């Protein structure tokens, strides 16, 4: 079984790997990532990140009921939230170009664009076409090369 | 800095405060703090702390299903865990002097020497007098005056 520090640094990459298939309508110089809700595997993230084009990914935690998640966040890494809390969040992102990703794989069905599954020998994820289309960012299809080859032994 | 960081740095401060009213059977040079489960406010802790008496608190995440929590852990800061996992956790803590604290002081009760309530303008916390005796650490009773 893979350790917490193993799975953290792993998530870090998968997110970078997802972020590669994503175009924002207006590309910021610093991409803004907001961690929202309790999380296990975001420690790696919050160090900050750099993309393969040198764009820094800046990372900070934000309150689930923060009403400006939408404008503060180009990315949101979503943790454990309850129905209401989840509602607040996905409402705040509407009309804004935001990439949403969950630590847990249940949430594709309720708002998140991507849903990690961190258990097992590899980090896997599934996606949802609905939330993706209404996201207002462009997601290249080949983002699924990554989940599939991750669901591979 | 955001309010989550603000509330995070404060959980730091509250944790230290509680630490001063606890003693362990055999005091370790370096206090082992296990953050366990999803945690909105444990980022200050993970950065590492130090007590006024100069002692270092080392903090690191450990998985919920981790069977050696009891030996690996001086203090455990319990995040989000379901009924099954909550049990799983406290069984490893059994018969070991482990200071148990929880981030959500509502859906918490079994174990959890202390349950924090981070919401509101300040951080508050209950104390679980039952859990406090069984645990195996010596908690000074003054601490209850810092409770609710």
């Amino acid at each position: 079984r893979t350790s917490i520090e193993q799975r953290s640094n792993a998530v870090s990459q998968v997110l970078l790997g997802i972020f590669s298939y994503v175009r924002w309508p207006k590309e910021p110089a610093v991409l803004q990532l907001c961690v929202v809700g309790p999380t296990e595997y975001a420690d790696g993230l919050l160090r900050g990140m750099v993309q393969a084009n040198g764009r820094r990914v800046h990372a900070e935690r934000r309150a689930v009921d923060n009403p400006d998640l939408g404008t503060l966040c180009n990315v949101i890494y979503l943790g454990v939230v309850d129905e209401r809390e989840r509602q607040q969040v996905f409402r705040s992102l509407a009309g804004h170009p935001v990439l949403s990703i969950s630590e847990r794989g249940t949430e594709c069905s309720v708002g998140s664009m991507f849903c990690l599954n961190v258990g097992g020998p590899r980090i896997t994820f599934e996606a949802n076409l609905d939330s993706i289309a209404r996201s207002g960012v462009r997601v290249h299809p080949s983002v699924l090369k990554l989940a599939r080859r991750q669901a591979t032994p």
